[PDB]
């Protein structure tokens, strides 16, 4: 195959997110959706009366399901939230100016989703495609905590005062705004909790939200399968436009990215309604490019697959990635997997690396990383494969405690 | 030795829970406590004031924290959950009267705790004593989910009605009341989220908990060392009185269980207060009971390990139950573990045996289990070990779909 495209869908479950499932389903492919559940809670300012119908059929039809919070941190939009703060916030338009705020807060808004979602659908869990807890996107931000070295943040992603698109707006990655960087310790909270986050390559979107009627001002298929080809290999995160979608510090040519573009769009643009005729114009668009794609010899799949799983049978160069039950694990030599070779805290095959940063057994630490243990921080000043025996707190070779 | 004594503490954390641990730490042992974050809100109706004091002490000194839900299931004792909601039901004592009503609203409470405690203490997934999202016990309720074949509840924990104590009240362990029923689901919730449950075999009470001033009625540390005694390799779950703390159905001669004997006690008994002069006459007692159980030749141990924990090194037979990174594996075949063979979802020396009803991958399933798969309930047909080809939908060989 040319390579991998990954669609993916923000913010729904809405009612044009019925619409756009089938168009998926009979253009044969799945794809990934990163749901806000307040849409099905008839608070977040959409057509969403068809919330529930649109989530079941995702799962039905085999999509995945991902955490993209609960109510988009419309919450930091607002003095306070309630039914009518979605309506509040669009009025103001203000949904990237304070966006991250307390982060413990933000971070348990997506434990609140996962919630609200196993509230609506009480089944959800008996699905092997519902990935909530552990596929996750943030709001606004071109962020990624895939591997132990694979992480970068949006560093202009959020603001705290001027939108993008305003004059006299600013933006310094080596200073971030503090809405930024409150989104940057999100990150670090998710991660912990066993996530994997994953940002965007090409967004079908218009040139920037400033524009009206957004629905209106959609690439074609065609222009937009150019645009995906440039994407490939090009390490579209650092060049894309505008500059709040950048990713400036993507480890370029990251072997886990080679071959794939990953594709951001969002269900409320396949509407026809407040912001233009999205069903009408959008869902042609979105058969044809998937028809095109696939002539131009690329294949689309889905999220949990984006860092390849583990399998039997396979032959692994030394340093490889796979994803195992949720956790990354990284080759420790060339190798063909056997049945009884999986990954693991003790296997001898693998080192877990997972982009967290509490300790963590089977990892291999490199002199300067930090990790977190027992509530406190310690300087790894040794390198090493960490194990059960050589904790932080009584290996004074290994670490050393800050500070 | 003797057996393997677990001294598990339930209500906490409160102002209390602070001299509790001293005393354990002094007498050399560790403990499970079973935390209620309302304490940490505030809102729970006792002197605790001290409860995020309590919290970081407990895990600085080793002890393991499991999940009790939020918030004690007083919102189904109200008409409207609020901060004066524990001193409203405290007023009232209906605590065990419609206790669980919405099972899933009732299991969310479980996750809703864990927010909470993340909140209070943002760096309490870097201690590896806690274990809130895969140690659970339900509110009132000795009820198990352990593994596929150890599993039991509480037939007459909570009712639709009167207080056990009071007349007229009737219980029937073969038509279990509504809160009953609500609770069970709670239990299975709970499992498919990957939680064990475990109840208690004997429990440091007062003489009855109707009438006032229960801290002082606490049995000695002699006598209640002969109720551990009693208690070993005697099934006391369903000996145990009076009639409400009862498991009617647990499986007696179980192998998980025996030589072992888990311990219910409330760190609110522990203080001098509204209860009774706890701490003046109770902690001795705790003191004095750790001091002669170790001389008795008990260990003590926590729940963590309660199923133990699968280790390199270690011969397990056919059969065997070990614990792995929160999930329960049966032994296929007689070996002695290596490095590269952990449990996992493709073993071919282990096999999955969660306490879950969805459908999981490489579990043992017999003719008779009933699965969940994709919103669906399927009977298995033939048994059969599952794995990712052999899913229900697709498999009318090996499972039959319910209507
Ligand atoms: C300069 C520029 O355009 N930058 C783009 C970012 O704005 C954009 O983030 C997305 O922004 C839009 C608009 O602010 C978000 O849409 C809002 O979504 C909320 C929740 O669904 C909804 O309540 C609002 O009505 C809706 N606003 C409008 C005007 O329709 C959208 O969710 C943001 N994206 C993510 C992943 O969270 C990014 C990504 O498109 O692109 C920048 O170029
Ligand atoms: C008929 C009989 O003896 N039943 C016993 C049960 O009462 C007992 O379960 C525990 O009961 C106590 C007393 O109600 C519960 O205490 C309450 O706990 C809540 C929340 O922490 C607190 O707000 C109330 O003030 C407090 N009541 C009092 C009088 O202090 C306690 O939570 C129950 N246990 C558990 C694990 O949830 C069981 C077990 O001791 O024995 C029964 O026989
Ligand atoms: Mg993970
Ligand atoms: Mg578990
Ligand atoms: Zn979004
Ligand atoms: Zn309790």
């Amino acid at each position: 195959p040319k390579g991998t495209i990954y669609l993916t869908f923000s913010d729904g479950p809405v009612n044009a997110s019925v619409e756009v499932i089938k168009v998926l389903n009979q253009g044969g492919v799945k794809a990934t959706f990163y749901f806000n559940a307040w849409h099905l809670d008839g608070i977040g300012d959409e057509n969403e009366d068809r919330a529930l119908e649109a989530l079941k059929l995702a799962l039905d039809s085999g999509h995945i399901v991902g955490n993209h919070s609960y109510d988009h941190m419309i919450h930091n939009c607002v003095e306070e939230f309630g039914p009518t703060s979605g309506a509040d916030c669009n009025a103001t338009g203000n949904h990237q100016i304070h966006s991250y705020q307390d982060p413990v807060r933000d971070a348990a808004s997506f434990e609140q989703n996962l919630i609200t979602l196993e509230k609506y659908l009480p089944t959800i869990r008996s699905y092997p495609n519902y990935k909530g807890y552990e596929l996750a996107r943030l709001p606004y931000t071109n962020g990624w905590r895939v591997t132990k070295h694979f992480q970068a943040d949006g560093l202009c992603a959020t603001s705290d005062n001027l939108k993008p698109w305003e004059p006299g707006y600013v933006c310094d990655p080596a200073n971030p705004s503090n809405s930024v960087k409150a989104s940057i310790q999100v990150q670090n909270i998710l991660a912990n909790q066993g996530y994997q986050t994953h940002g965007w390559d090409v967004d079908w979107a218009p040139e920037n939200w400033g524009i009206p009627m957004p629905a209106n001002s959609l690439t074609e298929a065609v222009p937009f399968l150019a645009y995906v080809d440039k994407a490939l290999n090009s390490c579209s995160p650092t060049t894309i436009e505008p500059i709040n979608s950048k990713t400036q510090e993507f480890p370029c040519g990251t072997p886990l990215h080679a071959d794939k573009v990953i594709v951001l769009t969002h269900d409320f643009l396949f509407e026809d309604g407040k912001r233009g005729m999205g069903a009408t114009q959008n869902l042609p668009k979105l058969a044809e490019f998937i028809r095109i794609a696939k002539e131009a010899g690329y294949v689309f799949d889905t999220m949990d697959n984006y860092t390849p799983r583990w399998s039997v049978g396979k032959t692994y160069q030394a340093g490889e990635y796979v994803l195992y039950q949720g956790v990354v694990y990284k080759a420790v030599i060339s190798h063909t997997a056997q049945q009884d070779w999986a990954p693991s805290s003790t296997s001898s095959l693998w080192t877990n690396a997972d982009p967290a940063t509490n300790w963590t057994l089977n990892v291999s630490y490199e002199q300067g990383d930090i990790v977190n243990y027992k509530g406190k921080r310690y300087l790894v000043s040794v390198p090493h494969v960490s194990q059960q025996d050589w904790t932080p707190d009584t290996q004074n070779t290994l670490f050393t405690a800050l500070e």
